[PDB]
């Protein structure tokens, strides 16, 4: 809905986000919190662009760090996780 709560459900992810390894139970649980909370496509518009535009405020991270996210955190989700996803073909 609002990205203040991507970010802040994003926010334990930093750490996997820049140093790899296996996401914590916070990273996991702000991925599952957030897919949860975005259900009508105009929800999942607003957040994807919402994590776009977290990525242009993290612009010097891997995108394939960030893909393999939801692999690890059980997530299948519906868009690859990518700084430059169009988020339109939702
Ligand atoms: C690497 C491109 C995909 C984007 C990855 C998720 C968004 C970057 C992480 C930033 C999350 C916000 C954390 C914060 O601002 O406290």
């Amino acid at each position: 809905v609002t990205c203040g709560q991507v970010d802040a459900n994003l926010a334990p992810c930093v750490p996997f986000l820049t140093q790899g390894g296996e996401p914590g139970a916070a990273c996991c649980s702000g991925v599952k919190t957030l897919n949860g909370n975005a259900q009508s496509p105009d929800d999942r518009k607003t957040a994807c662009n919402c994590i776009k535009a977290a990525a242009n405020r993290y612009p010097n991270l891997k995108d394939d760090a960030a893909q393999s996210l939801p692999s690890k955190c059980g997530i299948s989700l519906n868009v690859p996780i990518s700084r430059t996803i169009n988020c339109d073909t939702i």
